[PDB]
């Protein structure tokens, strides 16, 4: 099975996909659309919408995923990254859930004006984004373990480092000296994925 | 004992009322007046409805928050989400389709009746058509009756939820196009004697 990724921006809704793979050492190839292709690319995806991810077998047969956490959670739970009691996989959902919310206030300022997004942005940096940091740092010292669930990498864990990269690109200070919890979690997941660590230390 | 701690009674712990009712599971409803909503905030952990306060024989208590975590943990438990890895797959895919749609409703919400009609026109005319012709196409690729199969998930009871909050915002907009989502929730019904109960109960 040959494995592409198929996405326009590079830390955007595909990255719980390429991190969920690169976690489970699968590998696959990226397939970035510009904005000058997707007029005649659009037609072409089932749905109309990315990421998608297109699967091609050595027969040359196609198979297409779209939604991206739907597609996530389809190959955390292959390789056993969902948790591994019903329980833990509650806990899992949960902090997905949470790292969503926190998501959607960022989603508010893209493809803006540079001005409007300036309003935004200090909107729900005093709004909604320090609550939901807050329930996030509680749910991580609630963990039975080191990481997001317990003390293996899970989903939750790769959602979350991409949420909390969101935050810092909209205030690169945001963080610095508050939420301990957030920051050692992150230096918790980078030392039990070399995989991970490598691939985002090379993507920096 | 499962209480559903929540403060509007078609809003976010609906699929958790749903796949309880689904699965023949009895619950309390406790419903949070905006008035009392200052008090009781601090007494629930992370401070956000709905909330689901499960105490046992001896009294003690467990909280779980997020509703579709929770939605999920319960269909789970109940064989709700799937029975192959597969069919989990195309579960997720129609709820990540379905919540889409219930972020534009949420967009009309706690606003004056001013520009709450504003907001409906945009998103009517908007990514509310786009994303009830993705479902319309899911649906059509099921390979049994429901949303996923032929048996009852998760993916079918969040479709009806979200359904219902479109024709809040335009009772007329789902006459006589989509044909597939009216199907669905004709099967789902009578798949689930107990939901059809619930929901002409509810109405
Ligand atoms: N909830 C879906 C959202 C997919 C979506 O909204 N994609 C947008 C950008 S990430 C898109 O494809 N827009 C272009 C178009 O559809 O013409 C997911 O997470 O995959
Ligand atoms: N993603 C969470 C959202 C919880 C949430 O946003 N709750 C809102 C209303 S549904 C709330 O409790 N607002 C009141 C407050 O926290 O003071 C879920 O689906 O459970």
């Amino acid at each position: 099975d040959h494995i592409k990724v198929i996405y326009f921006n590079g830390r955007g809704r595909a990255e719980s996909i390429r991190m969920t793979l690169v976690a489970a050492g699968v590998n696959y190839e990226d397939e970035r659309i510009s904005f000058q292709d997707w007029p005649k690319i659009k037609p072409t995806i089932p749905g109309g919408r990315l990421p998608a991810v297109k699967i091609t077998d050595n027969h040359g047969h196609v198979k297409w995923m779209v939604e991206s956490l739907a597609i996530a959670r389809y190959m955390a739970k292959k390789h056993h990254m969902m948790g591994g009691t019903e329980e833990e996989y509650y806990n899992v959902e949960k902090l997905i859930g949470q790292a969503e919310d926190l998501e959607h206030e960022y989603y508010k300022t893209l493809m803006k004006p540079e001005e409007e997004k300036q309003k935004i942005i200090k909107e729900i940096l005093n709004g909604k984004v320090p609550v939901l940091l807050d329930i996030i740092c509680e749910s991580l010292k609630a963990s039975t373990g080191k990481l997001a669930v317990g003390d293996k990498v899970t989903l939750a864990d790769l959602v979350l480092i991409a949420v909390i990269d969101h935050v810092t690109d909209l205030d690169k200070e945001f963080l610095t000296g508050k939420y301990p919890e957030i920051h050692k979690h992150r230096e918790n997941l980078l030392a039990s994925s070399p995989r991970l660590a490598k691939y985002l230390s090379d993507r920096a």
